[PDB]
């Protein structure tokens, strides 16, 4: 995973 794949999203951030 849940994690691991949350951290993710929030990188949309970048984009």
């Amino acid at each position: 995973s849940l994690l691991v794949p949350s951290i993710i999203f929030i990188l949309a951030y970048s984009l």
